[PDB]
């Protein structure tokens, strides 16, 4: 079985549970306030730091190079513009840095560094959500917040290098398809990627505690 299939079969169940936080509840149903939106996308900001990072510290990895597409993929960028909308120009000492996002960064560098073959399953459940449900999830905030269709303060949302996510999404998995695997690699893979989900969980449940007390 491709790895791709393994990771959508693997992580069903859980995106069920992701949907359905608190959080992602509201904000699907167009809830989320300007302040949970900044919430969570500096958290964001501290993953996405956190994750490019360990990208690079293995780009030439055969264990994660196939998937080497930061023209692409990649959204620190993005997600800097977007704090400097949302925090204005002293966003780096206005942003929080929250317990289950140092959380979430701490198994990233965890990985980057001791375990590299696991990092295609952090990837995978950050970049290949991004390309689509994410898509979804942006037009709500849009919506919401009234946030112009010009792009300002959703940057993160845009991939201005991938004309059609589709299309790159079947390359990337197609990608993914080609990294050498073994049983063991496999299977810790799929394992790995659970846990990437719930650290997101994590970090929702977290979120919606700070916007309710
Ligand atoms: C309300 C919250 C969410 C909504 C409405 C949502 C919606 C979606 C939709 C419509 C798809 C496409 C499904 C398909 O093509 O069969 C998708 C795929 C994906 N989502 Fe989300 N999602 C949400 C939250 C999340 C969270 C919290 C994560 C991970 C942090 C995530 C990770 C992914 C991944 C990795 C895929 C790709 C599945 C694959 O094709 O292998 N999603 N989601």
């Amino acid at each position: 079985q491709d790895l791709s299939e393994a990771l959508k079969e693997a992580t069903k169940e859980v995106h069920i549970r992701a949907e359905n936080s608190e959080f992602m509840r509201n904000f699907q149903k167009g809830q989320v306030s300007r302040e949970g939106f900044k919430l969570v996308m500096a958290s964001l900001y501290h993953i996405y730091t956190a994750l490019e990072e360990e990208i690079e510290r293995n780009k030439q990895n055969p264990v994660y190079a196939p998937l080497y597409f930061p023209e692409e993929l990649h959204r620190r960028a993005a997600l800097e513009q977007d704090m400097a909308f949302w925090y204005g120009p002293h966003w780096q000492e206005a942003i929080p840095y929250t317990p289950a996002t140092q959380h979430y960064v701490k198994r990233l560098h965890e990985v980057g560094g001791t375990h590299p073959e696991l990092l295609v399953a952090h990837a995978y459940t950050r970049y290949l959500g991004d390309l689509s449900g994410g898509q979804v999830l942006k037009k709500i905030a849009q919506k919401a917040m009234a946030l112009p269709s010009s792009g300002e303060g959703l940057a993160f949302f845009t991939f201005p290098s991938i004309d059609n996510p589709t299309k790159f999404k079947q390359l990337y998995r197609a990608r993914m398809n080609t990294l050498e695997m073994t049983p063991e690699v496999k299977h810790r893979v799929t394992e790995e990627a659970k846990t990437a989900f719930l650290l997101n969980i994590e970090l929702f449940e977290e979120l919606q505690a700070l916007l309710t007390e």
